[PDB]
């Protein structure tokens, strides 16, 4: 699909109480350092855009990855004509018509009805161009500068701004520089000033059109001017063409068709949202070398850095996808993450712009392990192993970094029930341990490998044979009494025991053994899927959106609206019965579309989009760190995959209509494939993957299973 046909309002109809993606309409280039979105309201906190709002407050320069994290280093540009009562966003707002506007990744175009202004914003990596067509005779641009700001006029065509605003940051004076060059000169000059929450009305007189070239920096005003200088001569049309070419660079790597063109539309909307995050967080100095801002020591340093990523979300799907089709990006991102470690002492958990510390676990370990076993950045692996071992053995004194309860985990073999969400912490630590072991193995560090492989079995500590669930345990080794399977919160993050008890990616065969047999585990999975989506709120004391999103649909406890349940259909592969979940997977894929309500829950920076992409192709990374993709059920009819190693995988399916709900047979390069997973190595060979599909199952009864520690 052409990038210009993507509508960025996809996934944008949301509120605090209910998510259909919690996406913003981000205009930007792939991994752009800034994104751009219309703001429709300032009265709803982080929910500052809604596609049904008919009010326009301004173009917002944003770094907001999610409404839960908030923004950093934002400002707004609002074209205005005539004179203003006061300069607040409310006093300057205009209505506009959503249905007459353009919202695409490479272009916003809209008319402010109050002022008779049509404007067009085209992005670039570090800046963009705003063209403003005025019908009236006294024409301006209002800059809204939240937080502490400075502004000065460099000359009659140029204004430099600095703003300090964020939701959380290690640098209390975290600065963003923004420079605007105007084709038509300012007709009122101003002196340097600074303050808080600035509103600066720039005047241009009676011109018919203004063209604003803008750029930005986290380094300095001078770096912002250098960023600008490198594109100051582009016309808007040329910048648009480059932006389209930038997106096509990624889109061309996955050319797919479907029986139903609505599915193709959905695919490409999710693909747009797969190449946004993590955002570029470095610039190119005068010698074209990477530099970035280090918020921890408050200094400019050489090297790459990336931001806006919670690994708890993104390790599941985003990086494994990059491992196939965007390895050059993966390579540079890993370098950035190592720089984060060098600068702060711990591998990052949630960058926005720096360590925010949210969510259980250190799932960056899975991003690293997956890269290691796939031979991505083998040169960095010795340093990563040291960083991971530090995270597993030292308690940070700063509460946002590393594992919480590191020492208790080592003392007891689990995080005890005195900690919040101790089940998630324990299971995440045990999986991390596995990831450390894998990195060690790739480096032939046998002693490390052995120790961490053993640690990775710590999930067994929280398994209660009485209930068949993971439960929190006190320091004397007793399970909390009064357990209820559907009770959310307290011991579990954003779920009940049903959404938390299967986070054992490293060792499903071992988890199965705790239930007693494959059959006992099968019965648990059937019960998970085939019950009503009941929930109890006692761990929170009220209903949260994740509960509502599960209860909005009839898919049992399989809460596809949130990351913990993403792998659930694949659990049937671990008992050799993937045919049981093939219809399920096709059904789950129908909960996604390209509309404002198009996702089942929070999209989370590529996380849910990449779930959709993998499942569309028919395979899924259940265990980052093994180099395997467990086979599911494809939605495409054809796909050409441009792999990073220069080869091509062609996927072809027999007719793939609504009634096709099973895999009949798979041939990889003309050889019958019966294993319930592919290896990364197999797929990287390229060639042809043919799925013959069925209207009834064709059980293979394979003795093969995807990777588990206890059977390797
Ligand atoms: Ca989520
Ligand atoms: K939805």
């Amino acid at each position: 699909m052409n990038i210009q046909a993507i509508d960025t309002r996809h996934g944008t109809a949301n509120q605090h109480s209910f998510s259909n993606g919690n996406c913003l309409p981000y205009t930007g280039v792939p991994f752009g350092m800034n994104f751009y979105a219309p703001q429709t309201t300032d009265q709803k906190g982080s929910w500052w855009f809604h596609p049904e709002d008919r009010t326009f407050q301004g173009y917002r320069v944003t770094h907001q990855p999610s409404p839960w994290m908030g923004d950093f280093s934002h400002l707004l540009m609002t074209p205005v004509s005539g004179s203003l009562s006061e300069l607040s966003l409310f006093h300057a707002q205009s209505s506009y018509r959503p249905e007459e506007s353009l919202f695409s990744p490479v272009e916003i175009n809209l008319t402010q009805l109050r002022y008779q202004i049509t404007s067009q914003l085209i992005p670039s990596m570090y800046g963009g161009i705003l063209t403003i067509d005025y019908q009236q005779k006294d024409n301006h641009l209002l800059l809204t500068l939240p937080g502490r700001y400075q502004v000065k006029q460099l000359d009659d065509h140029q204004v430099a701004v600095k703003v300090i605003n964020y939701s959380g940051c290690e640098d209390p004076d975290f600065s963003f520089y923004f420079v605007l060059h105007f084709e038509q000169p300012l007709t009122k000059w101003f002196a340097p000033s600074s303050g808080e929450d600035g509103k600066i009305l720039l005047s241009f007189g009676n011109i018919a059109q203004q063209v604003v070239h803008f750029s930005s920096s986290f380094i300095s005003e001078k770096q912002a001017q250098l960023n600008l200088a490198r594109e100051i001569s582009l016309r808007s049309t040329e910048m648009l063409q480059q932006g389209i070419a930038d997106w096509h660079n990624y889109f061309d790597r996955l050319k797919v068709t479907h029986e139903n063109p609505e599915h193709t539309k959905t695919f490409y909307h999710t693909l747009y949202r797969t190449f946004l995050f993590p955002q570029t967080f470095y610039e190119l100095d005068e010698n074209q070398q990477p530099i970035h801002y280090d918020t921890f020591s408050q200094t400019v340093r050489p090297g790459v850095l990336y931001t806006n990523n919670g690994f708890w979300d993104t390790y599941k799907t985003v990086y494994p996808l990059f491992s196939l089709i965007a390895q050059e990006k993966y390579e540079e991102m890993l370098e950035g993450f190592l720089n984060s470690y060098n600068e702060t002492g711990f591998l990052p958990k949630w960058l926005s712009p720096d360590e925010r510390g949210l969510m259980p676990g250190t799932l960056i370990d899975a991003v690293i392990a997956d890269a290691a076993v796939k031979k991505i950045r083998p040169d960095l692996m010795p340093q990563f192993l040291e960083a991971m071992k530090k995270g597993a053995t030292q308690q940070s004194e700063r509460e946002n970094y590393g594992r919480q309860g590191t020492l208790d985990y080592l003392k007891y073999g689990y995080v005890p029930s005195t900690y919040h969400e101790s089940v998630n912490h324990t299971l995440d630590y045990a999986y991390s341990d596995f990831c450390i072991s894998q990195v060690a193995k790739t480096l032939n560090d046998s002693e490390t490998a052995t120790f961490y492989r053993q640690q990775a079995l710590n999930y067994q500590q929280l398994f209660n044979p009485e209930t068949g669930f993971m439960q929190a345990k006190d320091t004397e080794g007793n399970f909390r009494p009064d357990f209820l399977d559907i009770r959310w919160g307290k011991d579990y993050a954003e779920g009940s025991a049903w959404q938390s008890s299967f986070a054992v990616y490293q060792d499903f065969a071992g988890l199965i053994k705790l239930y007693g047999s494959e059959l006992a585990f099968e019965k648990k999975l059937i019960q998970l899927c085939n019950q009503a989506p009941n929930f109890n709120v006692e761990g929170y004391g009220f209903e949260i959106h994740e509960m509502s999103e599960m209860a909005a649909i009839d898919f049992g406890q399989l809460a596809i609206s949130n990351q913990p349940s993403f792998h659930y259909p694949f659990l049937f592969s671990y008992i050799g019965k993937p045919e049981m979940a093939q219809p399920l997977l096709k059904q789950l894929m129908q909960t996604f579309d390209a509309s404002p309500t198009g996702y089942p829950g929070d999209e989370d920076n590529g996380s849910m989009s990449a779930w959709y992409i993998f499942n569309s192709l028919g395979f899924y990374p259940v265990t980052p760190g093994t180099g395997e993709y467990v086979i599911g059920m494809p939605l495409v009819q054809t796909a050409e995959v441009k792999l990073s190693n220069g080869k091509q995988l062609t996927i072809q399916t027999s007719p793939n209509k609504v009634q096709q709900q099973f895999i009949h047979e798979i041939q990889l390069n003309q050889e019958k494939h019966t294993a319930p997973y592919f290896t990364h190595q197999e797929l990287l060979n390229g060639g042809t993957l043919d799925y013959q599909l069925g209207i009834v199952p064709n059980p293979q009864n394979t003795a093969e299973r995807p990777f588990s520690l206890s059977t390797e």
